[PDB]
């Protein structure tokens, strides 16, 4: 028969709930969301339908106040109902915002839990505004390598970058669903490739290939219309404003183009020419192609690149 593979989405300590809530505000269909978190003022105020509350003998329900071990430690002794809110999952992203106590410490161990009970794991995590000072920064750094080696991808947020594009009026949390896109986008890119049928088919074993055990990652969309759009809608995919690891460097690459029935196929090399360029690499890669009719001049390119 056919495969019809599970995906999570599971926030640890604030900023990653954060992530969460707002995801599910935006709506998303097809994917589960878990909250874990310490702080159990926050925890009550998640829309998630699972929340797992760790640490309470440990904080009295409280955050970690800023320690990592603490958020470690929680994680570990809540193993047993973090291993039974994932377990089916096929895949799960595991969001955090790192430098912080809980996120920093119990996002790892939540990632290794996942990755030991089968699920391909993704973590997508933010390092701290140099506002925010040295320690958190270093503090971050430590989770940053503490989750690589958890997971089997990974992609970093500097939130520096948001600063980036910014104007000065532009509301925080504006700037917050930004950040937040490129995990929605990535999570409902894989969703999508998965429950259409391709002309070229795309499907969950190609997402384990390019992303099994391989470091680094990078996940975008483009949409674009018009001249040229094959090739804007590509750029636009690699693109990478907000991202520690741009495609510079990458060795493979799932890549799907969508569009309606004048998709051509030199606009298909051109899109698959721009990522092999970029890249500046001999890049491995998974192509695929679907035909939606419902899109009349629009097309949409998805990329997931590793390898680096
Ligand atoms: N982009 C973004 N960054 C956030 C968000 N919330 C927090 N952050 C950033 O993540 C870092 C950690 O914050 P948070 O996730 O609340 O930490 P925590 O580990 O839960 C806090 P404690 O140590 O007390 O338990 C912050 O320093 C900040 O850089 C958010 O919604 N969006
Ligand atoms: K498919």
């Amino acid at each position: 028969g056919s495969h019809m593979a599970t995906l999570k989405v599971i926030g640890v300590g604030g900023g990653g709930n954060n992530a969460v809530n707002r995801m599910i505000d935006h709506g998303m269909n097809n994917v589960e969301f878990i909250a874990i978190n310490t702080d159990g003022q926050a925890l009550n105020l998640s829309k998630a339908e699972s929340k797992i509350q760790i640490g309470e003998k440990l904080t009295r329900g409280l955050g970690a106040g800023a320690n990592p071990e603490i958020g470690k430690k929680a994680a570990e002794e809540s193993r047993e109902q973090i291993e039974d809110a994932i377990q089916g999952a096929d895949m799960v992203f595991v969001t955090s915002g790192m430098g912080g106590g809980t996120g920093t410490g119990a996002a790892p161990v939540v990632a290794k839990i996942a990755k030991e009970m089968g699920a391909l794991t993704v973590g997508v995590v933010t390092r701290p505004f140099s506002f925010e000072g040295r320690k958190r920064q270093t503090q971050a750094a430590a989770g940053v390598e503490a989750m690589k080696a958890a997971v089997d991808t990974l992609i970093v947020i500097p939130n520096d970058r948001l600063l980036d594009i910014v104007d000065k009026s532009t509301p925080m949390m504006e700037a917050f669903k930004e950040a937040d896109n490129v995990l929605r986008q990535g999570v409902q890119g894989i969703s999508d490739l998965i429950a259409v049928s391709g002309e070229v088919n795309l499907d969950f074993a190609d997402v384990k290939t390019i992303m099994s055990n391989q470091g680094s990652a990078l996940m975008g969309i483009g949409v674009s219309s018009g001249e040229n759009r094959a090739v804007e809608a590509a750029k636009k995919a690699i693109s990478s404003p907000l991202l520690e690891t741009s495609i510079v460097g990458a060795q493979g690459v799932l890549m799907n183009i969508t569009g309606g029935e004048s998709l051509s196929l030199f606009e298909a090399q051109e899109a698959a020419d721009i990522v092999q360029d970029a890249a500046d690499e001999d890049v491995n890669m998974i192509f695929g192609t679907v035909i939606n009719p419902e899109l009349q001049d629009e097309i949409v390119v998805t990329v997931i690149a590793t390898g680096f």
